[PDB]
């Protein structure tokens, strides 16, 4: 990944 940034987990299966 070239834009991996502040990953939130907005899913809570992900």
């Amino acid at each position: 990944g070239r834009k991996r940034r502040q990953t939130s987990m907005t899913d809570f299966y992900h």
